[PDB]
């Protein structure tokens, strides 16, 4: 184990927040106060997304202690449409902490490094996992660089059989090719065009994934110890110590109790999550 | 229109869905549900539905034909999720008021019968529940082959779908759902690969004949269930009971319904636990 969840309001509501607690019961911010590294050769993932769902969530980048938050587009709430064949999202999708792809230094997302976990366990939303590194996937994401990191558990029953890029087009034909295209085609149901990639979209292996890791984690570490402009992100954090903004548990407490309390029904989610989606080809 | 009554935890070995008319009497799926909702428009029983994984199914040989869990090899069976689908890609049922009479062969394929009612996927957008009754447009029909025994895998749509008006033929699905017969072809090819038995080949070289030839195997299937619930062929166990068909030497009163169904664990409030290994997937 290790991390614990505080959900706040009914899931699927706009109020809906997801809230991460160390083992103690203290208030700690996913994208700050979570190691990188479980062990050795072994990086923290939040799971934002479970395999096979449909909302879109995420760590509030711009919100206090940042909760993971449902998407919004025009008041209304983002989901992912079913790409056919594929049920949505297709691993656990997520993000590595302590890790910033800086707007600056437009090569930018400004958000954490986005993960692709491709074991067989379907993990639950505001899960913390160790992931071993398999290779990364250079993505344009509409003129901004968005990274997507290819890894699995690592306590997956068949992780030792899993090392490199390799491995995957040899274990789980066809994963990274279906990879590729949901992320070329998510948002053509909006109308909006085509993804590109970098590389002739082929996946480079695992040492340049990890270069790209520290590269990011560099600029968080500018980012969260002043050094480099915060450029709109929320800082919060209760754990770094050698950081101006670190704030006492209790600031943290106040933060999340002053949101509604977690519910008991479930909200029923819009048919239209439930519609396919083709294409001629 | 029709309602349900679970009985028993759903997922554990002893749970059945039993079917109930207007008024709360108890029907068989398999004999009771006229074949036509309206004109020329199919009841469908929604066995399984889409994306979910285990394999439920109209007991044929149970009384009152209840729908319950498959069980190979002495645990409940649940079906693989073939990449890179989840499970069933489509609202998975059966026609009622149809049997594939085994010993009968095809005069388009060789085999005899499923010995089950005539299988169908309907391809709405809307997931539909277990147990719920729905009317569907025929579309087409596939013919898998199925250990020396023929598979009909009939194509449809919910005649209630918001888009329903659009589709009236197998080239409207072609046309308007792209690739979406190819991985039809290639789900029920390759399921069950993931149990070792090998791949399912089909007749007409897997080919969807259209829908006037569909609707002729399931008028053929429909004399067959005739021939099934009057007496005139020997069902080898299939439980011909039922509360409605009054031409039938196996009809039951009310309270026989009433009865077979008391007769079970009642209704549940907790649920049992499906696997992670229901999450696993299964590649090339």
């Amino acid at each position: 184990s290790g991390f614990s969840t505080e959900e706040r309001a009914a899931p699927f509501s706009l109020e809906y927040r997801v809230f991460l607690k160390n083992e103690k019961g203290q208030y700690i911010s996913p994208f700050h106060d979570i190691p990188i590294y479980a062990d050795k050769d072994v990086f923290h993932m939040v799971v934002e997304v479970p395999r096979w769902s449909n909302a879109k969530m995420e760590i509030a980048t711009k919100d206090p202690l940042n909760p993971i938050k449902q998407d919004v587009k025009k008041g209304k709430l983002r989901y992912v449409a079913n790409l056919f064949p594929y049920k949505g999202y297709i691993w656990n999708y997520g993000a590595i902490p302590q890790t910033w792809e800086d707007p600056g230094h437009c090569c930018g997302d400004n958000d954490p490094i986005d993960v692709c976990e491709i074991g067989s366990k379907v993990c639950a939303r505001g899960e913390i996992i160790g992931v071993k590194v398999l290779g990364i996937l250079a993505m344009i994401d509409e003129g901004e660089t968005d990274w997507k990191v290819i890894a699995i558990n690592v306590d997956d029953p068949d992780a030792a059989n899993y090392n490199d890029i390799n491995d995957v087009k040899r274990l789980k034909p066809g994963y990274l090719e279906a990879t590729v295209d949901w992320f070329r085609r998510y948002k053509v149901p909006d109308g909006k065009p085509e993804n590109e990639f970098a590389f002739n979209a082929e996946f480079k292996d695992k040492d340049f994934a990890i270069d790209i890791i520290k590269s990011t984690h560099d600029h968080w570490k500018a980012l969260v110890t002043k050094k480099t402009n915060g450029k709109g992100i929320s800082c919060m954090n209760t754990t770094l110590s050698e950081s101006p903004f670190k704030c006492d548990p209790d600031a943290a407490r106040a933060i999340v109790d002053a949101l509604p309390p977690p519910c008991e029904s479930a909200c029923t989610v819009p048919t239209d999550v439930d519609k396919w989606f083709h294409h001629q080809k």
